[PDB]
């Protein structure tokens, strides 16, 4: 009974390797168009309504704004003798830069990013103070978008200099220890648009030198690749400032290229293209910078390490047969990251079994010397520099939105103190719990599974659930807070579960292959098999599961819906990748056929277009389930060309199917992009939109 909107069908007859392949709307792939602009506002109009008609539409946004006003803090990062954090009152569209003179002091305003938005749509993507602390770099971008602009402030003051940066993105911050410039990333000029709504394919991207007082025409091209032109140039500067450290990159796979430039032994001062010495020149593993003492370097790699590990290369002996093991591979737990503090500690932080831990160990030996108590949860901030004698870190799981700690590092004995606890107002978690089961793969592969629910929950097949999923990029879904997750389960008697299915970084690497290239099936019936479990469990029935993911996780549920829609009755797919054979095509794309292949490859073909969503719409014997697309007008990640075309598609493909009851919509987003930095009130809506949507396709229930 729903009237979709009107999409002109233009018959587009491609052949891939021999294969002919027809789409009907990339007319759509244009965002300038009048007739795709059309499009957008008719879907819009259907949606829209259909949301707003939830009748607990303004009970559970009131619900979810209230759960999600508390007070938020970042780890307090010192420089100098100031500490900069970033606080959130409850509702600000952006989070504020603070600074104060101490930890008991007074603090002042010192970045405050919705003083430069009405709606809250500029936001901070990227900062990096100078060594001596007088001086703050940061990036804005506008609606959304990859885009970033580089402007300077002094420290602490926040008073404005003059030097701002175009045209950059996915880019390096590094400044060099004598105070006068940095390092970041830029591209040079393209054809059309470069606002966050162009589809422009991005490649070349160049490594420049900016000067503090000058124009950016003056910066200096320090390294450029055109021979390989999906070449991304990481710049860091080590942490003595002697060493410019290249990160090169190919793809999304962790592996990097290593070479390296002697700042310090340089004839002059930076003038031209670097000459650079080359300590790794393949992308056979990941070499990620911990710290280095002199010449030798501490780094974080996979090579012959699935699970990871920290190995030590000395610049002047850098062959390979001198490196040295730092910290052993552990057996089962995979190494996260790890940070230099106070000289000669590390702190080393490990996923085991989808829960973080966190040790301490000597930078000289490797050998570890303490475990900072956690609950479970995951650490998702961190502060403590080489140079500093303290470290603060954020902890947060699934009923816990935040835990900051301090520890002192200046003696044997590691006791860290809370610092702050952040939690809801007026809320009793005490009534919910999280349990962690293991479910078998249709291979047979073990899958571990978060359930987060009311305590004395029966296993009647009663329960609404919320399926979420990623699968892929080395990507580990590990515990954290969502307001609205709340609001789910408290009011709308919901049932919460996250399937860390293969792809993702859960186990290692070997984990991210088993869901990755020829493996990407695997990804899809892990996640179909979550939602078999729970309803073989009883926790709940097909009708009443939502499924939920977004960009690479809106790839699965576009997947998964044509694949087993009878699983399903419910599916919210965002800013998700749906045209698997041009996703490459656009912007970032290409840098993602390190999982997905390409359609340019023959042999990737023959995967990509059994389970291409866009290419894959077939009416079955059970109905599709109710489908939300929801993407933004400024998503450069992944063009929303994406979710457009699939959505024309599907409309088209069920505009006459007697059985196709459940809607199939889609939202787009204005002055918003990906995800990151998108303002506080969006979020609030997109959530709203979410379960309004929920509450009118699977029959949830209201409960005050």
């Amino acid at each position: 009974k729903f009237t979709y909107p009107n999409a002109r069908r233009d018959e587009l007859v491609e052949d891939y390797h021999g294969t002919k392949v027809t789409e009907y709307y990339r007319w759509l792939e244009d965002p300038d168009s009048e007739e795709t602009k059309a499009f957008v506002e008719a879907q819009n109009e259907l949606s829209k309504p259909f949301l707003d008609a939830c009748p607990i539409r303004e009970k559970l946004s009131s619900r979810i704004t209230e759960v999600w006003d508390y007070p938020k803090y970042s780890c307090p990062g010192r420089h100098g003798e100031y500490f900069y954090y970033y606080h959130n009152t409850g509702l600000q569209n952006q989070s504020v830069l603070y600074a104060q003179k101490g930890l008991g002091a007074d603090p002042s305003v010192f970045l405050d990013p919705n003083s430069l938005s009405e709606d809250g749509t500029v936001s901070l993507r990227g900062t990096a103070f100078s060594e001596n602390d007088q001086f703050f770099a940061y990036g804005l971008s506008k609606s959304g978008s990859d885009w970033v602009t580089i402007k300077f402030k002094k420290a602490p003051s926040g008073e404005d200099l003059p030097d701002t940066l175009e045209r950059v993105k996915f880019s390096s911050m590094a400044w060099t220890h004598d105070h006068k410039g940095l390092f970041y990333n830029r591209y040079l000029e393209q054809q059309g648009k470069s606002d966050g709504t162009e589809t422009t394919m991005n490649v070349d991207q160049k490594l420049f030198y900016h000067r503090l007082g000058t124009d950016q025409s003056e910066d200096v091209l320090v390294a450029e690749f055109p021979e390989h032109p999906r070449w991304m140039i990481g710049a860091e500067v080590s942490d003595c400032g002697r060493y410019l450290v290249m990160t090169i990159h190919e793809g999304c796979d962790p592996v990097n290229r290593l070479y390296y430039v002697d700042l310090k032994s340089m004839q002059n001062e930076i003038r031209g293209v670097l000459s650079y010495v080359k300590i790794v020149d393949n992308f056979d593993a990941e070499y990620e910078y911990i710290t280095n003492d002199g010449s030798k370097f501490t780094f974080k790699t996979n090579l012959n390490a699935s699970r990871y590990k920290l190995i030590n290369i000395d610049f002047a002996d850098p062959d390979q047969s001198n490196w040295q093991t730092l910290v052993d591979e552990d057996e089962k737990s995979v190494l996260e990251w790890a940070a230099c503090v106070n000289k000669d500690k590390l702190i080393l932080c490990y996923l085991k079994d989808v829960k973080n831990e966190l040790y301490v160990h000597g930078l000289s030996s490797g050998s570890r010397m303490s475990q900072l108590p956690l609950e479970v949860g995951s650490v998702v901030g961190y502060s403590g520099k080489k140079k500093y004698d303290e470290i603060f870190y954020q902890f947060t799981s699934f009923l816990t939105p935040g835990i900051i700690y301090r520890c002192d590092m200046t003696t044997d004995t590691y006791t860290p103190k809370t610092f702050r606890e952040i939690k809801v107002k007026d809320f009793d978690t005490s009534q919910f719990e999280t349990e962690q089961v293991f479910f078998p793969s249709k291979d047979g592969t073990k899958i571990p599974m978060f359930i987060v629910h009311r305590k004395g929950l029966v296993h009647d097949g009663s329960h609404p659930v919320m399926l979420y999923g990623y699968g892929g990029f080395n990507i580990s879904i590990t515990p954290s807070f969502s307001p609205s997750r709340l609001v789910f389960l408290q009011h709308l008697g919901g049932v919460y579960a996250i399937a860390n299915i293969r792809g993702g970084g859960e186990y290692g690497e070997s984990w991210h292959k088993a869901g990755n290239c020829a493996n990407k099936q695997n990804v899809f019936d892990d996640f179909q098999s979550a939602a078999q479990y729970l309803i073989e469990n009883k926790w709940t029935s097909a009708k009443r599961i939502t499924i939920n993911g977004g960009s690479n996780g809106g790839l699965l549920v576009g997947a998964c819906i044509n694949q087993r829609p009878d699983l399903f009755g419910c599916a919210v797919a965002q800013v998700g990748v749906l045209d698997m054979l041009r996703f490459h095509k656009f912007t970032i794309g290409h840098a993602w056929t390190t999982d997905y292949g390409s359609s340019d490859s023959t042999d990737d073909f023959k995967v990509l277009i059994k389970y291409s969503p866009l290419h894959n719409i077939r009416e079955q014997k059970d109905q599709y389930p109710a489908l939300l697309l929801l993407t933004g007008d400024h998503d450069d990640r992944v063009v929303p060309l994406h979710s457009l075309k699939f959505l024309a598609q599907i409309q088209y493909t069920f505009k006459d199917s007697d059985s196709q009851t459940n809607p199939l919509m889609g939202r787009i987003d204005t002055k918003s992009g990906h995800g990151f930095g998108k303002p506080t009130a969006k979020v609030i809506e997109e959530l709203t939109d979410i379960y309004s949507f929920m509450h009118q396709t699977v029959g949830l229930k209201w409960s005050d």
